[PDB]
């Protein structure tokens, strides 16, 4: 049961990640990925995640199910998820441009579930850090609120035992959205804020991304991913850290964003995600917050 019980009818997405499925479950809308086979840490991460935490949130992709399964007389590893049909904010943002109330709704949705993520409830769920933050692992709902998904790369805290959970996973974030103290490699990585640290960031990235599809005055930017016109696709890890950490680039704000009241508030904020000082970028938190008084 749990895998058997489901009929893969149309495979939406094929990948480095391995693949994703719209499937029936009670003749019901879910996504199956399944996993590459080089990748059953994140699968064994996910699948740790949430089965042993409570983590249920409107802007976290919703866990139904983890199996493992035969197919072509070979395992498979299955992590079965709510269906969300639009997809992911990546193609979202090809597919359509956005007012301000649609801007606004997709980044506080994002920034409500990073919060949630990384704040601990007791009595409840650690603190966790999502560490492959990006558009591409993030779904848009029918409702145009946003939530996150991938959580194989996930580190935890408890402020009970202040232990720090790091996992045992190879897999390194996608390298266009590493952090500088990800690439020169001096993120320290005994003091769980590091983590959050380099969401803050990439989140600052997918912030950039939203912010360029919202007309204003009439006009828009094509979608364009972050440091698209300084590094090839599929960037290689030296690539990112010249562009960093060397000549220390940000994703360009156009001076005319100031003279928007909407986008002043997104372009300061993304700014304060980009410090190359960890210590100096906001917290997920006030992040949130100063999203909920926009208008
Ligand atoms: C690869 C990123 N990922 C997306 C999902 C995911 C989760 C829940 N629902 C959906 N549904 C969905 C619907 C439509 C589309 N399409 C949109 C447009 N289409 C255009 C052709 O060029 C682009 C491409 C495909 C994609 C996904 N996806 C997951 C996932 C799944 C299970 C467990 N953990 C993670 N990982």
């Amino acid at each position: 049961t749990v895998a058997h019980q489901i009929t893969l009818l149309e495979c939406v997405g094929k990948g480095r990640y391995g693949e994703v499925w719209r499937g029936s479950w009670q003749g019901e809308n879910v996504a199956v990925k399944i996993f590459s086979s080089r990748d059953e840490k994140s699968w064994f991460r996910e699948t740790e995640l949430y089965n042993t935490v409570m983590l249920r949130h409107e802007n976290i992709l919703g866990f139904i199910a983890s199996d493992m399964t035969s197919r072509h007389s070979s395992t498979q590893l299955w992590l079965i998820t709510h269906y969300h049909e639009m997809g992911s904010l990546y193609d979202y943002l090809q597919l359509t441009t956005l007012d301000t109330v649609s801007c606004l709704r997709i980044v506080l949705s994002i920034a409500s579930g990073l919060a949630h993520l990384h704040i601990e409830i007791f009595g409840g769920k650690p603190a966790i850090a999502h560490r492959d933050l990006k558009s591409k692992n993030i779904l848009v709902k029918k409702n145009g609120q946003c939530c996150i998904a991938d959580l194989g790369l996930a580190v935890m805290h408890s402020q009970s035992t202040n232990q720090l959970d790091v996992g045992n996973n190879p897999r390194v974030g996608t390298k266009r959205y590493m952090a500088p103290e990800v690439l020169d490699e001096t993120i320290q990585v005994d003091c769980f804020d590091s983590y959050k640290r380099v969401d803050i960031w990439a989140f600052g990235l997918v912030l950039w991304e939203v912010a360029r599809r919202m007309v204003s005055n009439g006009i828009v930017e094509d979608y364009k991913p972050p440091f698209y016109d300084v590094v090839p696709n599929d960037p290689s890890f030296e690539d990112m850290r010249k562009v960093v950490c060397v000549d220390q680039q940000r994703p360009n704000i156009p001076n005319r964003w100031f003279s928007d009241p909407t986008l002043t508030s997104l372009a300061k904020l993304m700014k304060e995600c980009w410090y190359q000082n960890p210590s100096a970028r906001l917290t997920a938190l006030r992040i949130k917050k100063t999203l909920t008084k926009i208008d």
